[PDB]
């Protein structure tokens, strides 16, 4: 697979998706994409550890950190609650140790609860 | 290695499905329950997208690098279906690995897409 795609939901208004692109094995991955519903400002966003969603986004487990490897650092909510995402990552991966599959990405209330989430899954 | 799914749909259609696996060239246990259906036979398949941008329709074709075709579970008068297959050609590894794709219960027996998940890494 060298594209994924993660649809965010919750148990509120925070909603969107999430594209990563990896063309090249072990290289950079792409993520971009849209969350609507924020509250303007800064907000953590992170791959967890499990693509677990039976209780929501409290299944998701800790952040992703194989022995963070998930932390993918704030994304930025304007005016109108849309954070408009633009990010490019060498520590995840679509592949091997760091691989990201059918995990689990949560944007979450504070800037770096889990307002909304969804497992990663292959879109190519 | 073992992962779940959540069903969910746009009707009363729901459910939790594990599988698991103990090693690479070994089957996969699936397990679960899944609610809403009609009582009778349903199919049961992976399909190859974990996009759930558009609902199950997104999802694409059945899995088939089918390979993803689980066969059909039984619904009672109540509408529940208890999973229990053993299946030796998906994988939870390797090239018939089924890890972020999607799985999908359908209105019709094997002989519409009622409610579907990605498939992801559980405890």
């Amino acid at each position: 697979a060298t594209k994924v795609v993660c649809v965010l939901k919750g148990d509120g208004p925070v909603q969107g998706i999430i594209n990563f692109e990896q063309k090249e094995s072990n290289g950079p991955v792409k993520v971009w994409g849209s969350i609507k519903g924020l509250t303007e400002g800064l907000h953590g966003f992170h791959v967890h550890e499990f693509g677990d969603n039976t209780a929501g986004c409290t299944s998701a487990g800790p952040h992703f950190n194989p022995l963070h490897v998930g932390d993918l650092g704030n994304v930025t909510a304007d005016k109108d609650g849309v954070a408009d995402v633009s990010i490019e990552d060498s520590v995840i991966s679509l592949s091997g140790d760091h691989c990201i599959i059918g995990r689990t990405l949560v944007v979450h209330e504070k800037a770096d609860s889990r307002l909304a989430c969804g497992v990663i899954g292959i879109a190519q």
